[PDB]
């Protein structure tokens, strides 16, 4: 289908991309072919463009954008929204306008299954007619310069998600995110079995138990290991099992067993205490993403590169070239690969960024947790809330938007949150920050700048805080910055 | 008087302490910490111990000297743990929350909405609010080291004189903390019963409102209160005396809020001024006549708030001490934070707007910064700031027409974008706004944003946000721009995404581009 001259509306591209298939057909030398059309490849396409280069798209799906929008990060904050809400209205469960308080997992995901085709509309039209890019889409994509031709490739498909070695790993009734949105076509019963213990794994899991499931994690090594912060970490896995979910340590699956007409009925797994069965119709695969990969690969399958992006006229970008696979590195690797293919040599090595992950919380953090300072030699002091005190988390601080509830009400104000920054008591620059509560994740992206450059405790009291802020640490800094001798709080 | 001073007590001993004091028909003890063995002259007395007096007294206590806090109040922090900040978040919370339950009502887990206790909640706050009390009392004795007498009016005699609790001290200095007072309506039948204030809607509240409510007022105080009161299920007019949330200098986002408002059925009256609150025969409020552009209008309700501006407190003081006064009644001071008298400072909301916790504390600080030999002024602004309705709204610098009138080239970047399809798309979309993002025919609630962009200089001018969880980047993000923040550097961070802000990414979208488009 030829829609190089056919101008369609966000909601026309959206209701075309449901319906879809025919190829989209959205069409100097190319600069670059980008293989694929994700995150990565639609920004390094906007980008080359911009800089007034010839770009061209190709990706099997029939929307831009790649997982984000059709089975990763969107559908994940609908989720992290549904856990963080249904958290709430369980806390209060029959109080104020809260009724009594299992919901249907099903529906939620058929709520995003119904909605997904928005964003895919905003993507094929901003890219088409805001970003004047070229595209083929519904369309799979010979050599380094052959695809059409073109200059150079920029190879930007991502990565699938990761397998498990059992039996009956493809019994009905296993998902991970992708298959999640795809084949979920009854409603799972009471309890559910989540494998794995980073990000994603604990993300769902989350939103599963806030459904009313008991939801037992089977963690290979230990759970939440890219939170540094001691107390930070203790603080996100209490409130978890607070929530009555149970996150099982040194663990592996044995065996998915099948029922005679083939779903899921248990999972066997050993643990350090030996083996365990439990009884589920609904399992979930939360395992690390693996590279879609003559290119030099590195030991997990990931296309090697250059501090250019290079690998060994063919760039590599996004999840393509491993970890971190988060949004930010694959746009960025992306619009880098683009400049230098424009002729602007620009290195990219990601380091010292924010980071995020959802609980039943928003749990952010960037730079060194407080042991992790004090093993490296620094005198640190540490500014955070709730305070050290016999009383603990039982008082009515943190407190900010979304958790003013918590803070007020009868035995739930240690679910309010936590949060701190670690200081250097010789510089007094910020060394560290780490929050778990409602709305600091956008503060962290600008805070983590302002940091890079140097925050001192003084210029962090000294800034304006628009109180009740979901983060303190303005106020707090400005309560100790006074002191040429630093003191924690 | 109650000598605290070597007693130790934990944040929630300090809280049920606080409650038993506050309860006590005698008026209860007055709280004494005072350490009578320091022979060290105090550097200030501060009058007042809330945000202004405790962090002013914080500082000048951190920078090695000697300053004693006496307020009335059985706690430290004022007004802001009491029946301001605190409250507003609590029922701002409950707002949307409730706008979200409305929307989905008898979806999902969602309970039908097709009336919620607005005395419940109050009584919810007034359950917690020794919670913070304790905190405050604990944190300024034990780990700020601050002396105070609470429970206690002062009795300032002279600019370098104070009573309390039955004694008097001598400062070098005096600064002046007292804040202000509710705003009034000079009208017939205002202290009908019926008739509440933030201060008096938190202590007097003794029965559940009826089906609607009346406003008064177009302040943050008078539209937070207005959402939580629709939010419950209530009709809501706010009558305003000029033009609705003019502080929202961008005229499509203000548009947006607006509009969004409106949607949740609330009427907003501009041009507004009430003539008489009718009395029924039992004393009780049952009806607001105001004046409007339309003529005169009659709404029948058992219910006013008022969020007019506060009044600050100056009377007194200027008695005793010959303060200059501004028209207003604040306190005159120079950059400095000195009144007209000698050795006086004034700070927080007693000098005036704007009224703000930033503002408060921070003048509190360099009042004490220059009774302790450091001269530094103050004088704030280009600051960032929010206010809630039923969504968290926030802004700092330039409007997008505020720009062009300046003389500024101007792109802007914005979500949604300006299409046949208007708001009904699935952006912007973050944390707690993904439901309305997904919902059928909920699309055009996800929120609005915009940054304004020089198109020559490429510095951010300006940034606007409609949704949750930007308030707090707000903060940070307005560093940045005072210091110098292109649409190049914007893009150029890491971004968290999905984030409230889509600023990052949109930025690196068209920072590639010598000459900018929107
Ligand atoms: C469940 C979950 C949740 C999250 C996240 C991941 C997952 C799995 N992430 C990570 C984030 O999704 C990831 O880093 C980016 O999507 C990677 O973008 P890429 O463009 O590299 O790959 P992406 O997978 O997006 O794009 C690859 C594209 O290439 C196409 N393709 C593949 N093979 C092809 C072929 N042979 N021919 C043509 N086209 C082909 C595919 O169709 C696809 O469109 C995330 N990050 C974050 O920052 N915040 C978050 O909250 C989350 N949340
Ligand atoms: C309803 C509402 C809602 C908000 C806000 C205000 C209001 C009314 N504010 C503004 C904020 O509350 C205000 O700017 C600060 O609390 C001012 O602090 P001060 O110390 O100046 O006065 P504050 O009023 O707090 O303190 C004055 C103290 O002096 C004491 N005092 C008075 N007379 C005395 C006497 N004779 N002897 C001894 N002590 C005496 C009083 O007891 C009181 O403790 C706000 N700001 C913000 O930044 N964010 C927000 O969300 C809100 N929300
Ligand atoms: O990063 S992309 O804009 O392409 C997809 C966002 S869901
Ligand atoms: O500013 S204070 O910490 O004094 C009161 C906050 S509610
Ligand atoms: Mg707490
Ligand atoms: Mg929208």
């Amino acid at each position: 289908w030829n829609a190089r001259n056919d101008h369609l509306t966000i909601n026309q591209w959206a209701t075309r991309i449901d319906e879809i298939g025919e190829v989209i057909y959205n069409v100097r030398e190319y600069d670059a072919i980008f293989i694929g059309g994700g995150a990565a490849g639609r920004f390094g396409s906007a980008y080359l463009r911009a800089m007034g280069g010839r770009q061209l798209i190709v990706d099997r799906w029939p929307f831009l954008g790649g997982s984000c929008p059709h089975n990763a990060c969107v559908p994940h904050h609908l989720f992290s929204d549904c856990a963080a809400e249904l958290m709430l209205a369980r806390t209060f469960s029959g109080q104020y306008w809260f009724p009594d308080m299992v919901v249907g997992i099903k529906e939620v995901v058929d709520l995003f299954r119904a909605g997904r085709n928005g964003p895919h509309g905003i993507m094929n039209f901003q890219s088409k007619e805001q970003l004047n890019l070229e595209y083929i889409l519904n369309c799979p994509a010979i050599d380094n310069h052959t695809v059409f031709k073109a200059k150079n490739l920029i190879l930007a498909v991502g990565a699938g998600p990761g397998t498990l070695d059992v039996p009956g790993v493809n019994a009905k009734g296993v998902f991970d995110h992708a298959t999640l949105v795809e084949e979920l076509d009854y409603e799972p019963g009471s309890t559910v079995v989540v494998v794995g213990g980073s990000k994603t794994a604990v993300e769902y899991g989350c939103f599963f138990n806030a459904t009313g499931r008991r939801t037992v994690m089977l963690v290979r090594t230990e759970p939440l290991k890219l939170i540094k912060d001691n107390e930070t970490r203790a603080y996100v896995l209490d409130r978890m099992k607070e929530q009555g979910m149970e996150i099982i340590s040194g663990s592996n699956v044995t065996r998915i067993e099948e029922d005679a007409n083939g779903r899921v009925q248990a999972v066997v797994a050993m643990t350090p205490n030996g083996e365990m069965r439990i009884e589920t119709d609904f399992v979930f695969l939360g395992l690390g993403e693996q590279p879609r990969s003559g290119l030099d690969l590195g030991p997990k399958g990931e296309v090697l590169v250059n501090e250019y992006l290079q690998t060994s006229n063919v760039y590599a970008v996004g999840d393509l070239i491993g970890g971190p696979m988060e949004m930010f590195k694959a746009r960025k690797s992306g619009c880098y690969a683009a400049r230098n293919v424009m002729g602007e040599k620009i290195s990219y090595t990601p380091k010292n960024y924010p980071d995020f992950l959802h609980t039943h919380y928003e749990v952010s953090f960037l730079g060194m947790g407080e042991e992790e300072a004090r093993a490296a030699g620094h005198e640190i002091v540490t500014i955070k809330m709730p305070p050290d005190t016999e009383n603990g988390l039982n008082v009515a601080l943190p407190a900010s938007d979304r958790t003013m509830l918590y803070a007020f009400g009868k035995g739930t104000a240690h679910m309010s949150g936590f949060q701190k920054i670690v200081i250097d008591a010789k510089t007094r620059k910020v060394l560290g920050a780490h929050h778990v509560g409602y709305g600091a994740k956008d503060a962290f992206q600008y805070l983590n700048v302002l940091i890079k450059q140097g925050l001192t405790v003084d210029e962090l009291g000294d800034m304006d805080e628009l109180h009740l802020n979901p983060t303190h640490f303005i106020q707090l800094s400005r309560l100790r910055a006074g002191s040429k001798n630093l003191v924690s709080l």
